[PDB]
RNA sequence: CUGCUGUGAAUCUGCCGGGACCACCCGGUAAGCCUGAAUACUUCCCAGUGACCGAUAGCGGAUUAGUACCGUGAGGGAAU
RNA sequence: UCUACCCAUGGCCAGGGUGAAGCGCGGGUAAGACCGCGUGGAGGCCCGAACCCACUUAGGUUGAAGACUGAGGGGAUGAG
RNA sequence: GAGUGAGAAUGCAGGCAUGAGUAGCGAUUAGGCAAGUGAGAACCUUGCCCGCCGAAAGACCAAGGGUUCCUGGGCCAGGCCAGUCCGCCCAGGGUGAGUCGGGACCUAAGGCGAGGCCGACAGGCGUAGUCGAUGGACAACGGGUUGAUAUUCCCGUACC
RNA sequence: GUGGGGCUGCAUGGGACCUUCGUUGGUAGUAGUCAAGCGAUGGGGUGACGCAGGAAGGUAGCCGUACCGGUCAGUGGUAAUACCGGGGUAAGCCUGUAGGGAGUCAGAUAGGUAAAUCCGUCUGGCAUAUAUCCUGAGAGGUGAUGCAUAGCCGAGAGGCGAAUUCGGUGAUCCUAUGCUGCCGAGAAAAGCCUCUAGCGAGGACAUACACGGCCCGUACCCCAAACCAACACAGGUGGUCAGGUAGAGAAUACUAAGGCGUACGAGUGAACUAUGGUUAAGGAACUCGGCAAAAUGCCCCCGUAACUUCGGGAGAAGGGGGACCCACAUGGCGUGUAAGCCUCGGCCCAAGCGUGAGUGGGUGGCACAAACCAGUGAGAAGCGACUGUUUACUAAAAACACAGGUCCGUGCGAAGUCGCAAGACGAUGUAUACGGACUGACGCCUGCCCGGUGCUGGAAGGUUAAGAGGACCCG
RNA sequence: AAUUCCUUGUCGGGUAAGUUCCGACCUGCACGAAUGGCGUAACGACUUCUCAACUGUCUCAACCAUAGACUCGGCGAAAUUGCACUACGAGUAAAGAUGCUCGUUACGCGCGGCAGGACGAAAAGACCCCGGGACCUUCACUACAACUUGGUAUUGGUGC
RNA sequence: UCUGAUCGUAUUGGGCCUCUAACCUCGGACCGUAUAUCCGGUUCAGGGACAGUGCCUGGUGGGUAGUUUAACUGGGGCGG
RNA sequence: UGUCGCUCAACGGAUAAAAGGUACCCCGGGGAUAACAGGCUGAUCUUCCCCAAGAGUCCAUAUCGACGGGAUGGUUUGGCACCUCGAUGUCGGCUCGUCGCAUCCUGGGGCUGGAGCAGGUCCCAAGGGUUGGGCUGUUCGCCCAUUAAAGCGGCACGCG
């Protein structure tokens, strides 16, 4: 966190991430694939996700999330690199082999330090392992849901899963959301808590700083017309005049997995508060 | 009589119809396939006909006519 | 092909102020914290042309124009 | 036997009156004289003055237009007036590339999409591919001529 | 159940018999294999990218000038000591300057879907050199004994045609996709070079000569009477050049190059309307309302209040000087030649050429930012935090949005949405994330109520559909 | 009070005078806490009020110049239109008279100006009522999309 | 055989448990395929008679559609 | 054949089954029907009387005149719906006015509870005059300075 001095009215309550730990300004030519911003529109071209205006263009920087091969092959990080489309800095592994890859870069991962994938890995911050090998209680991330499928949980900034007791074939992983979902064991995970927890203390300061970042203005529901939202016109400031409701009339309740889904693994859901 | 979804048999003392349904009599032989004429129609061509029009009529169009023009476009659409 | 938003790829923004972080020096101290000085040139910063709008007023009001013209007006490195 | 009788439907098509020989004649630059051409001159042709634009009202392109360019001719149509003039009318001519802007080189967004999947049917998506510059790669400059073309023709020197 | 006795059986660590592996002895550096070159449709590098902003080097232009050609512009003065016009020339080819960037050689490895001498990666070695390589504005030479051009001539065409140095100023253009920052993290693919796979007995290079070079666009307009506007329409239209003198400037005033006088005129002091001008005395009395005008306005010094989120407010407010000539001044500053020194070199550098700012003395006017251009200021309240957005064509705001806040949903081909579905967006994202709802920075806060209506959970009761179940009844 | 009808509430300040403005009182018809409450530096072509300077806004208008207007020459429309050698008064009338009544005034035809009337032109009233549409809303009615419940088919063995 | 407690053999339903063979997997690896995150196939690893999709059936359902929403009335509305 | 099932009560009963908004509105109509003006009326309003109970030390009448009665005007709120809905533009202000007298000033007079100056009231009289500001969109009104005075009204609440 670094607070901008309140010089102009848009940098008053602003802050910008230090970006500390970033060894290199530019990503490797070999790994940075390209992705055009889609606009919030599917193949029919219609506004499908709303509020997704064009934002500075980005380049993809392939992280692989599986790392099944070369478990024994040690690695060393070379650089921690900034990534646009994560909420993270991404570490760059050179293997002994010399192939170059990208990791979502946990905390305490200095530049230079030796990590190792595979089954006889030591439990260090940074390295892959199945859930078979990890001692219960340690903080793991990336984990995944289905074996070989690749990392699909705890990928965000400073956000990590705690592995409670595995009991045979299933391991009870208690999510960042406090939800307790039993993955199977032969899935992998990456030991360590994910880096860059300093963000979300960022205020984006001014209005257009969240536009560069790709987000368009959100007209809230009341101001529109009766045609145009359930919270229609009225004559003055309407509260909504009805129970609060998605712009397509769907009630603001539930919306979780429909009944009869494959929720066998979910042994306890998150909480309201 | 016919579609979809379930159930689902019998071959002649069988089976189906005779306006719910049952009994007797009547009729017919399903779950297989073709089948001409009688009938409808007129882009085109021929031969005619008119108590049909005669150039604001008769086709939008007797004259460069779906032309000029109008319109992004579909489309509209003259006059002599 | 107008206009509303979005995607890809280009191009434009005369000129003049202001002086943030960082950096370098000096004071300070135990190091500090901090305080002056230079550098540096940030900003949905400032003044103002192109350019984009259209606030006020006058005209026009069978207009020069089926929405413009003149004097002023706002933005003008950015949500352009 | 009737498409059978109009004065009126803010009725339709053509024609023509009233307003009326009225209002206008489209800027913020401005014209004058001399001489000519001609039946005819405020406007056309030339000279001398005067004024206007000069980050344009100058010079070059894209797009779009279509011969409007040049030469000769014309002045019943048009030009908000007249016209000998014209961006108008007629007839003939004029547009020359290894290097410029493109294609034969390449892809972005996106379009189409073999098969394929989905779909009662029509069709909806999409993989390989294959198109798509507003971008990338690629070899040329200076002068001269025509009544009209010039990095195109020619001259001098180059490069792929 | 309690400890010590057991054989044997199972289980464990270690060396040895065979096997297998390791090692040297003759052969077998021979039967074996690669080695000219084109080298991929394959591999790898490169192509390969953002925004802001100086600083330096240049250069284009421009202004002067040595020098060349010329004029007497019927006036008071000026014969060349004044004035007018010249004072040019490109791509390429040489050199490799300023600037900018780079360690190189060997060995090992299968990581790059097969193979690699390439690319990675790890080891060592010698290196930090103004070395070498790469890139590269510009200067210089050549291109150019040509082409050009001021003028000269007779007379539309022809020919002749001198000098062609030096400074200064200065780009938004070039170096430059460079460099330093910064967060918002900035297309791919052909091309180019290399690597082997594979082709291969021919093939590469140099010099010369002779050749081939395809298709379309090419006129003319192009900020317009030729395009879109029904019109020879006061509107709209993207890019490239960017002269001078003042000026900070592409503002504006005049003006060069070049183009226009653009298509109803002649008049005439009517009223009145439109656009301009000026006004005694008063100065908002006008009026819905200081609307419209008028005023202020530039540069440098002095000066600055409450309040404050400590950044501002602020150019607050208010005030002074500004012209021309001369003196310090042959001074300074910039640039830099010849000479001077040192080791496409560097330093200073008389002169020249340019240019402030200030003190001092004057001079003149009514007026010295003299024209054009060019803030009105202050105090208070309401709403909105702000910069933005909006009803094209009567509403620009207090409305929208916003940064920030809370809640609800969402565990992942998620929720949500578009589609009949597959499929896609969300997102090549993973609860510090996405979606929805409200509020709208900041500061201090956000009280009570779950009865109604919703939402979330719970099945103990009542009440409830199809499906099974066919008593009794009827034909 | 962007909410307060009564209400120009009452008191205080500014003004010579203040239905607007600023501070306060509380009897809030009918403020009130994320449809947020109260504040608030900076910011506003926002709304309201006061002042300084300055002015034709005014007291109270004047003069000058352009472009129209006016005159002569050229081309030359338009909306409107039952007529026509289309006076005024007091009346009368579908209740506001150029046309009817009784009187009064007034030669014929133009031109430049001003706008009282022609219930002036334009737009088959935007208000109001009747009829019909539209679109929007909801505990109006009736359906449907979508979501969800159970059966049964796809669809089976095993044990309790 | 009865007023009724009961097993064992079939049928017939309800519930739960697990299994794998239907089916499902946007979970992997190979093949079509030189190219290919589509699709198809083989196999592994999982779910698993559940889900999904038919047919039947009850709910919620301004999300959406079609329409109704009286007349008298000293103009309508409110009242009656 | 006999009877039964409907606040079908909007009771001759449009369906077994149905509520609102529109200032975002639209279309067909209507002066059958409202708004603004005009017209009839005159409840109300305004001006003026008739009677005289009383107040006025006495005295009804100098001046007020209750309780009652009768009218004028057509200016207030109206009542009616006759003109106009195939269009009669609204309040204020400004500019320009013209008329009435039921006179605010000036002029002439009668009576006084008129000593004088100044008043009151009535009668005659419309020639001219009848201010400028503050607040309000304001008409009205309050106010501040004056004045001889700061008139009342009509004319589509005169005049777009």
């Amino acid at each position: 966190i670094r607070k901008y001095k309140p010089t102009t009215p848009g940098r008053r309550g602003a802050s910008v991430s230090d970006f500390a730990e970033i060894t290199r300004s530019t990503p490797e030519k070999s790994l940075v694939r390209p992705l055009h911003g889609k606009g919030g529109r599917n193949a029919h071209g219609r506004i499908t996700t709303r509020h997704k205006g064009g934002g500075h263009k980005r380049a993809y920087r392939v992280i692989d999330f599986r790392r099944h091969d070369k478990d024994g092959v040690n690695a060393k990080v070379a650089h921690i690199e900034y990534d646009p489309n994560r909420t993270a800095n991404i570490a760059l592994l050179h293997y002994l082999d010399g192939e170059k890859r990208y990791i979502i870069a946990p905390q305490g991962l200095k530049q230079g330090d030796v990590i190792e994938s595979g089954a006889n890995a030591d439990i260090k911050p940074g390295n892959n392992l199945p859930l078979r090998n990890i001692p219960a209680g340690t903080v793991i991330h990336a984990v995944e849901l289905r074996p070989g499928g690749g990392a699909k949980l705890a990928r965000s900034a400073g956000v990590s899963i705690q592995l409670l007791g595995k009991e045979g074939t299933y391991a009870a992983l208690r999510m960042p959301s406090g939800e307790i979902r039993r993955v199977d064991v032969r899935c992998r995970a990456t030991v360590g808590e994910v880096g860059n927890a300093e963000q979300s203390n960022i205020n984006w300061g001014k209005a257009g700083r969240m536009r560069w970042k790709g987000k368009r203005p959100t007209v809230r529901g009341v101001v529109m017309n009766p045609v145009d939202h359930p919270h229609g016109g009225g004559e003055g400031k309407t509260s909504g005049g009805r129970h609060p409701v998605s712009p397509w009339g769907k009630p603001e309740g539930r919306t979780r997995k429909p009944n009869k889904p494959s929720d066998k693994l979910i042994v306890r859901r998150r909480r309201t508060g």
